[PDB]
């Protein structure tokens, strides 16, 4: 019988290729998405079409809030409910805007970028081991947490809180064999929503080749993490980030 | 005129020894606390019986919620209020007990956890630069052992490392406002109350400096060198005042 | 045409199976050893007998001294006369003992240690690049670098300054598409000698199965960074260690 | 009586400021020195003038050699020799060039940096520790250690060896009552040869200031380490930095 992962943020852009990498390795995979519903479908489709009965969708805010444990536990519940089982967890989906620290209410700026970012990753990992082969977690880190982008304080903060979680959950899960892991991309898929010289910017500081990281490649690293080549390894986060993070100023 | 500094958690332990250290150096103290109200006023009398009208007491839960931001906002305006400006943040009130992956509902244990060790410390830092020849700055009550967590204390542990972020975030941020923002990272030091001392001593012996934990004075001798005119330079540093207990393997 | 491989320190333990490993993934390899003559002569014999003119040996002391840059280009170029080619290096030797601060002088043990751990590995990296396709480097670092082990300061001094060896090289080397990175063992492959009731101590400080790493184990790690998977890997230092650098005193 | 201290590389810039700190807080300082004599002697000349034979010069070149840990053992010497006594040893001399890995041989290169950077420190602390309250080392690091400077390698090593030598010695000089810490400057007191505009291009960079610090407050962090009120504090290293190596690409 074939595994089963849980991915969040997985209808679009690095998530959507970390569920069809797994997809392709032979997981059947649970889409979890907020917004993008149309794309999460569409990504459901095309997986199940590939091979009958392994993709299904479920739609959560990861937004921090009262009802937060109960999304998370509903997420997990999908894939057991559709697959009987949920070996692996790939926290991926996270809030991303400028908190500056002199439109939204603070209250929900810290809701969102440490509830996607942190809250939500924790409450998963706590339903997935509660829940329970080669189970484990892979979570969507930063390789340049130690640099944060000016006025990025709250997302910098869920980011760090994230490494935490990622060595906590490791040294507390290692005992029922689920290994806890990271993967820290520098830049990858740099928007539509930005210009040419901000993205030639960013280009021009990757050290290996000039340029970003394709989806595909933050995946590559998040299936080595997940296979029986990584079976000694918890607690540890791999950079994906063509020399980004060692760039001083 | 003398400085003004707001700690919070100072009603106690560390927080008192760091409010107490400032105000021997000439600061006026804002005295945060939550439920030791007792302590705190004790502790306020104490210091104007020193000097007339240089502490007060301020009441906030730093759980977080939708009004928190309101409430750390309250804090800030309690020194404006009580002594026209406000020089130092220090940030060390802290909830601190385990939450296992494997009767506090989880939401509030994220609340008070993430609460007090984090998003309260962003919240009172946004407040404190929005209200503002002077020495600006912010101290974060960390962990040295950060990254090698006690097991089943994820929650806690994830508020800390949010609490490095925020004090690298914060200084980049702040920089150019003359707020300087770092850390003093304790091992071990006051052990908790409750405590004994088969449990104490198991503490005390992993400590490679003098097999003993840090008195509070010597964690608040850290917080008073950053806040000096010795600091001036100093930002985005989280200095370990451990006696080297991070080093030790298992 | 098949690729090439230096491996340092190849003959026994971890440097053999990942010689082992590389072979057995395509890799014609170097075989560098010091003292251990027999078990690398041994190796060749066994991996050209499974295909012809995949192996030689290279025997060189790494210790430090002024012809170290000498026997250093002279492993690399080894690899081109044997092979034509020098397509990945793995910076495996290693000398290890303590050297507390209060029969080897001194002069004796700062050589050794720093030489094979640190200035071996940075002088093979300069030849290696100067003699120069997805080419990488990758140095077996400590995974507790940061929580030495009492009394071996020199041994860990080595391990620090290969970490910045492997950031500095992967900086520089990034524009001509050299990758350098780390794999860290925590422990693995306990000697055969070292007592029983020492082995079962270190075994039980490992929160994942309280056991070492097999050679094997480290060597995936090694066969994941050089591969096709890890082209957006530079600067990484990848701990397979159990979680063992995450366990508080 | 008055403690003494041995500042090493201590006749101009950083050193000097150390130096001249100590001696302010009551210390006997040996000035040590490789080519700046007359700059030595001069300090020590005013310094003595100040309060009598409270400074004596110490020359050694802190190259890696065979006769290093000699010349180390005889700077040590020095101090007890002066003023009975050796309670603070600063670790601050250091050659800084470019090695870069694609007319000084290699060999030479690795000698004077990682001989002045670490390999002296080592064998400066273990002459201290051997020839023993408040006793204390301090290093003089880098804040960019993890964002080394481009074709800088050898120097980047020699600083993260320095790293591994703070951490080690820490844990094992704590039972004789040492305390062994760094002080991490990012840039400080620019060469006075450098153009102010390759200055600026630096002092552009820090967001405390825009501007470099001064040797004064590198030698402030150093006092406070030495300090009644460090006590507890060992293994540890204070960025000294304006928040330089805060800073992304
Ligand atoms: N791209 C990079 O260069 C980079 C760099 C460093 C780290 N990372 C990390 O790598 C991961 C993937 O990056 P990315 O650029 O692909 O991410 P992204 O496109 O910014 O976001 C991924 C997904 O997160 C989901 N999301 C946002 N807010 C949410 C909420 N309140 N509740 C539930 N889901 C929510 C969105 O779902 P819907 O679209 O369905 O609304 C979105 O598709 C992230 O964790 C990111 O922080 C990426
Ligand atoms: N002690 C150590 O060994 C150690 C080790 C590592 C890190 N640290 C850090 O150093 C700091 C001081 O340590 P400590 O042992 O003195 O701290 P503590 O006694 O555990 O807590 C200090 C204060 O935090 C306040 N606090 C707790 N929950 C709160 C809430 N919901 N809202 C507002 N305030 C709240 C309490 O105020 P009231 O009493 O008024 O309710 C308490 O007096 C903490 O940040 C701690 O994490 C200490
Ligand atoms: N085993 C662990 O738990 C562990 C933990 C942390 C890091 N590591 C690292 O992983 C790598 C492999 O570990 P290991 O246990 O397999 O190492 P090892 O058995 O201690 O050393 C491997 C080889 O190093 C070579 N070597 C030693 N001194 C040398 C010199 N002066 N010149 C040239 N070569 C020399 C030896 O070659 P000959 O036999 O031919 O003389 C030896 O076979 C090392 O870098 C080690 O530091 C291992
Ligand atoms: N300046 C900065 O921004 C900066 C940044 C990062 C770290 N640091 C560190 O802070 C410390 C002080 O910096 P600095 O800029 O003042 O240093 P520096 O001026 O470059 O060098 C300090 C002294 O080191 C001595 N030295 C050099 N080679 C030597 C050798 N082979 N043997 C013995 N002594 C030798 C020299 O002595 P003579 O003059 O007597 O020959 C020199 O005066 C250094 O360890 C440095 O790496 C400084
Ligand atoms: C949709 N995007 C832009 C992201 N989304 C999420 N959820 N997290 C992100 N983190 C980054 C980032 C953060 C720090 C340093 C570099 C990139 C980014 C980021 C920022 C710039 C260019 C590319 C990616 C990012
Ligand atoms: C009241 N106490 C005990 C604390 N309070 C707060 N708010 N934070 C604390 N953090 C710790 C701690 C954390 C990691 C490693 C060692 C101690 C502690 C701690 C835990 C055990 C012994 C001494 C201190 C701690
Ligand atoms: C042959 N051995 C024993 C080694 N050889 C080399 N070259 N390097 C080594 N590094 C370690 C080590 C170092 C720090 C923490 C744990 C293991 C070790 C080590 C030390 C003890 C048990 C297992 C491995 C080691
Ligand atoms: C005399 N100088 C220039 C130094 N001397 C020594 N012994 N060490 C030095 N380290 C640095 C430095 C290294 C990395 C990043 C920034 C500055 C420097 C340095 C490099 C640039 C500008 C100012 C200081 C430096």
């Amino acid at each position: 019988e074939a595994p089963a992962a849980v991915v969040t943020g997985a209808a679009k852009r690095i998530g959507r290729a970390i569920a069809v990498k797994l997809h392709q390795t032979g997981y059947r995979v649970v889409i979890h998405y907020h917004n993008s519903a149309e794309a999460a479908v569409s990504l459901a489709d095309e997986l199940n079409k590939e091979r009958s009965n392994t993709a299904v969708v479920c739609q959560a805010d990861l937004t921090n809030s009262n009802v937060l444990p109960a999304s998370c536990e509903e997420i997990i519940n999908s894939c057991f409910r559709a697959f009987g089982r949920c070996d692996v967890l790939v926290n991926n989906a996270s809030a991303f805007y400028p908190t500056p620290l002199v439109g939204k209410t603070v209250e929900t700026q810290v809701a969102e970028l440490i509830g996607t970012n942190a809250i939500a990753p924790f409450l998963l990992t706590m339903s997935f081991a509660q829940r329970q082969s080669n189970l484990s977690i892979v979570n969507l880190c930063d390789a340049m947490v130690d640099q944060p982008c000016m006025a990025f304080s709250l997302y910098n903060m869920g980011k760090h809180a994230l490494v935490g979680l990622t060595q906590s959950a490791a040294l507390e899960l290692a005992p029922y064999g689920i290994r806890v892991n990271g993967v820290a991309p520098g830049v990858s898929l740099l928007p539509v929503a930005m210009g040419e010289e901000e993205k030639d910017k960013w280009r021009r500081k990757v050290p290996l080749g000039r340029r970003e990281a394709s989806a595909e490649q933050i995946a590559d690293a998040v299936i080595f993490l997940v296979s029986g080549s990584a079976q000694y390894i918890t607690g540890s986060i791999i950079k994906v980030d063509g020399g980004l993070s060692l760039v001083h100023a």
